[PDB]
């Protein structure tokens, strides 16, 4: 009936629910009107697509689960090939798009940020965090934004490896660039706008990153991992320990190892820095997948407080950082350096043209 | 504040019939079973006071509406406009999540198993429709190119990884959607497990991709997405200087003397499940557990030694493209890959070498 | 050597042509004649569907000399390559994927508000198709410090934030940007930084306002007038540039805000507030404009001074001609409501 | 008054199965992969006059199956058109529906040209947004005869930093044209064979074109496009004659040589002078520069002609190098460098306009040995 219909357009917004178009206005000449068509996912005709003479027409005809709104075009594909597109395909497809309605409407407001993406090059592989999921873990955090935000792409290293240039290039983003981006907006999200931030990108840019953006207020860190995009894992799970070795006494490099996302190997520690005092922050079971949820962050970031502050009393000299740590991390690491820890850190790195030995890359001070 | 038929439909609508303010589902009525009366379920009200569009006009229950300080002339008192158009933009975000959904289909496979179990794009257009991917071009079928007179050494194999890459490279390019974003890649692969390694080499692990998985019954849909993942099972290497070797016992059992026969002295570290068998990749998230585990264990590995670690792999394809995948970080410590040589007894032999020298 | 259904696509995707010389073979429809789709022309694998050519009878019996269903050379090269000239022909509509925007001051936007919907109906008729709700934006009005290097600057910012925002949003067959339609209406210097902020290295079409045909172009067969140039005086007096377009404008206003001004000028035969017949006509107005900007620019490192009537889009315009490397130094003036429409110093572009 | 179906398969045959509207592809389904017809014909004018473009003067009967009268769209734009007279009027419908056919037409006529790599390099260092299509790169292409395999290769340089074009910026540049470049023509190796032709347009610094004409002269093949503030890559006019370019050959002396290119614009000698004191001029001119001049691919032959003989007289007239100051459009300096390639053996200082030192002429890359 019209009342039905009516309802198939109000709760899916008006939008094909298979590709997302809105079919309540025409962009192209700019006039609002209702383009869509209210698809059977079960034909009253049990010899139409998807027809199943065990099946009561006389109740799917009105049942709001067997209605989807379909852009024309999506509707005559449907039709026209009932085999690839089988009733339960289309039946999981509508409920999974209705909830995620429900859930966007239901969800209460928590302010504005700034969408920030920052990504590399310097990988063998494509490295590209979609804006879409950044949005959508936002969203599902109330969070909303007037842009789709700041996306900021490293220049890819050179012939030479990532050499003095490639650095350079990098402190620009970081410094430069982003910078002009955030200033762009400043009359659009005011003087203390929210920064909703992923990042994945090498290691000590992310903490020069951070330590550029540690002195701004409502910074929200987000992580995109290999599983669960930008999803956050699992919500309840605990932080792990943070287990922490003191350095051992002496004269020598105070080396700062970091094994959170590995293991990371003495022997290439003190073949890098010969003579290195070692202290080192753990977790019993280092893995790529432990950023279950931001209090792990945050709990990475309360225990690395404590033992900077402890490692900057051990010396006067630089405190040198091999870390193996997820991408969300080494920003918040870099964070803590903002105004909190003043100290000079010499940030070592794997090195692809040196058969995966550390050498030293940026350095990070006040 | 009065307003006409096709207003309030588009109100309606473009809020999905919930009050803006407290998120309830307007169309209860609707629901319990009782006729529809739109006007009187909701008050329709401007977002912003009187200050000298449809856009700017919000839903909100009776209750919220009576809350809300209203002028003599039904606009609110205080400024709602920003939680109205954030409430808007959720709304959207949620509509146009199908466009989320576009995606490269990815075919990868020996020229042998092109010629054994070709695997149809339409097989994997249909998988990928399943899970809202959405194809919109002809998809990629690619066969690793057979070896020259040179063999399969380090240029014939950066040759098929820089041929796979540039394919999808110029498909990633295809950029589209709400947000200009470029497309996802569904792959699955059926090859030889070193050549599915560089298969996972080529695509990585950070970026918007959705392994597939071929098998005879399900083609490439999920045989069942409940399953939970099986345990990984692991025996540390035992003591001693001989070379490092790291068995996966995933799809069968590999017989230690097998191992031992390739690699006098072989140090035999391996990660397996309580039942191997051909059919354990049930669904996606076995593929991620895989991940997970080996991933543990290879930190544990890579810091026993810094001299390579050699693998012998019974695992089902999918999780060979995981496995090469997972080791394309920055940091690359050396490994040895060995496989079965059908033209000469199945013996273990060495075909791939990754990482460092 | 085909079915009903093989000949259907492979008429399709050749657009009914002869792929070795290009006549169509549609033509007994065109006539009046009755289609005989399997008499006019012959399917023929392109090697000895995606892989079947459809030739015209004759170029048939040039290839297939044995009649044994197949060439004698391996055409798949040409054959391949004419499906893609016609996919690039097929295709072509979403290569107008475009961003409205309008840009209007204050002031224009309360007396003559330019609706989203005249603008999209003008991008709709010239093949630009919007796929997302168009930008509206309105020149911020200044502080006291009034209209200094810094508020010029952040309009600039604005804009581009805006413009760029939506830039992201590239789609169709390449993965292209979308082009950005761009209509304006405000005061000439504000014009000029709209300019400055879109550039013309872009698909970028601009749009005028019109007093009678509004966003649509007056008569798309005009040609454009001829741009005059009277050269400057010989002297030593600061260098003026008066643009006569829309207006003659009076020598003696130019030299009462620039005393001993050496004018040069660009105008038309016939002045005129409806100039702007055609987009074509903004294209003439930047060649001949920057052909004597080069001369200009040549005579002295001293500023240009610029007192311009002259139309929204060639406002528009004149700033986007200026956003190369090279920058001379210009200074814009426009006649102050408050003192007596007085020519007054505006806006600086390029070097102090 | 109903379409017949030899009219409905003629319209389906000279669309090529295409939305006219949209460009979407109305002969199958990419989602899930079977081939469909999807798309309907549309009528400009209905044959009622009550329906959307209604004309009450429109003879119903005489044009049900008028082809000029019947459109392919796909479902949805043929919802669009027939929910909105007023937005898609019968004038602009059927301009849009003759336009189509012919873009067709041209392409199957269009004899082939054999294949070429489509090679895009754009720079940053413009304040204003600087991107050229794909598409209008290889549909300039396909209007003479050259397809491509893929839609090529399109470089875009990291912009400049805080310190402007320092000497970061440069080796990002140098990188760009000489590595980034290089990888990519490699991989695409095999898909096209050995010595494949390159269709390159670029919109980059001048001395970045210029390195990249160098990179690019000793392969052959090479069919270079232009960007047109106008006509975008449309060639403006291909019957124009090239321009008469006007060479004022160097004053014996001692004072460094400089080459002049007045061609975008008149570069001022005191500009020349101020960057370089007691420069000997020689410069390359034409009578009326101007932006917009490269009207066809012979003007830049000309441009080629004219110097590719007098840079060999100027290498003899000096054994400093030559001091180059262009105003040339960025087709020509891709063109001048690659006459640097191996024809001139010499080294070339060229000389940029620097935004941060005032728009003077400074020193940026060196080019020859
Ligand atoms: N296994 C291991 N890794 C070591 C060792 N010494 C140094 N490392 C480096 O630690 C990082 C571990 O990878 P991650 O995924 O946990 O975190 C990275 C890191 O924050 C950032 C940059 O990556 P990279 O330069 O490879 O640094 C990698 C390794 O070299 O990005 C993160 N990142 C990279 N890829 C992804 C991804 N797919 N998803 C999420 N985050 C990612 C050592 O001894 N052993
Ligand atoms: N049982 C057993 N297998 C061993 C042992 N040592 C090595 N192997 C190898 O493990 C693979 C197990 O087969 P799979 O189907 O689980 O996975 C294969 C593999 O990823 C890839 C190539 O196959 P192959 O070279 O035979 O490697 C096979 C075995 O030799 O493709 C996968 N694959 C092959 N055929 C199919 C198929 N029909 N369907 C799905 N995946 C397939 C050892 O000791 N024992
Ligand atoms: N007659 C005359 N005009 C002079 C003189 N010195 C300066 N001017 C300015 O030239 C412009 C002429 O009007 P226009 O419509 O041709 O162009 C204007 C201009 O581009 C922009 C802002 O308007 P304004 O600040 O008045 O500049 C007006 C004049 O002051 O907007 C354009 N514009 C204004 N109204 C409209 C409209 N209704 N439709 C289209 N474009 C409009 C001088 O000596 N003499
Ligand atoms: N007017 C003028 N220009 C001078 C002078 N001395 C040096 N120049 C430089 O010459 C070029 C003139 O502009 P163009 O468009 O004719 O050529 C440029 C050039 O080939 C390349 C990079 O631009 P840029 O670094 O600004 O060089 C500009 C100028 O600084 O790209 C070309 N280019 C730039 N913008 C466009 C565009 N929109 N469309 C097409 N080509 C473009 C001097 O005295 N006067
Ligand atoms: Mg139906
Ligand atoms: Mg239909
Ligand atoms: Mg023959
Ligand atoms: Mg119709
Ligand atoms: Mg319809
Ligand atoms: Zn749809
Ligand atoms: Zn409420
Ligand atoms: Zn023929
Ligand atoms: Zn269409």
């Amino acid at each position: 009936n019209d009342e039905t219909k009516r309802i198939v357009w109000t709760q899916t917004a008006g939008h094909c629910e298979l590709c997302g178009t809105d079919l309540t206005f025409d962009y192209r000449a700019g006039k609002p009107m209702k383009w869509g068509e209210v698809a059977h996912i079960l034909p009253a005709s049990p010899k139409g697509p998807r027809g199943r003479a065990d099946h009561d027409a006389e109740a799917h005809t009105n049942d709001t689960a067997n209605l989807m709104l379909l852009c024309p075009g999506c509707h005559d594909k449907i039709d026209r090939d009932a085999d690839g597109y089988p009733e339960n395909d289309l039946s999981g497809l509508h409920q999974a798009y209705l909830e995620r309605i429900r859930l966007a409407a239901t969800t209460p407001d928590g302010g504005r940020a700034i969408p920030l993406i920052v990504q590399s090059q310097h990988f063998q592989t494509i490295n590209d965090i979609p804006v879409r999921d950044l949005l959508t873990a936002m969203s599902a955090e109330g969070l909303t934004a007037f842009d789709q935000g700041i996306k900021i792409a490293f220049a890819a290293p050179g012939p030479r490896g990532r050499d003095t240039t490639y650095w350079q290039n990098v402190k620009d983003s970081v410094q430069y660039e982003l910078e002009q981006q955030l200033k762009r907006r400043g009359g659009t999200y005011g003087d203390s706008p929210a920064l909703a931030v992923v990042g994945l990108a090498d290691i000590p840019a992310l903490m020069m990153l951070g330590q550029s953006i540690g002195d701004r207020s409502k910074r929200l860190i987000f992580s995109f991992h290999r599983e669960h995009l930008l999803r956050w894992p699992d919500q309840s799970a605990e932080p792990p320990s943070f287990l922490f070795t003191p350095p051992p006494n002496g004269d020598g490099p105070l080396a700062l190892v970091l094994s959170i996302s590995a293991q990371v190997p003495v022997r290439d520690v003190t073949d890098a820095l010969p003579g290195a005092r070692i202290a080192e922050l753990s977790i019993p079971e280092p893995s790529y997948a432990m950023v279950q949820n931001r209090r792990v962050i945050h709990a990475f970031r309360d225990a690395l407080q404590i033992r900077l502050s402890q490692l900057e009393a051990l010396t006067p000299d630089p405190i040198h950082v091999f870390a193996a740590i997820p991408a969300a991390l080494a920003i918040e690491f870099g964070a803590l350096l903002t105004t909190q820890h003043q100290h000079t850190y010499l940030i070592f790195d794997r090195d692809k043209e040196n058969q995966d030995r550390f050498t030293q890359t940026l350095q990070l001070g006040p």
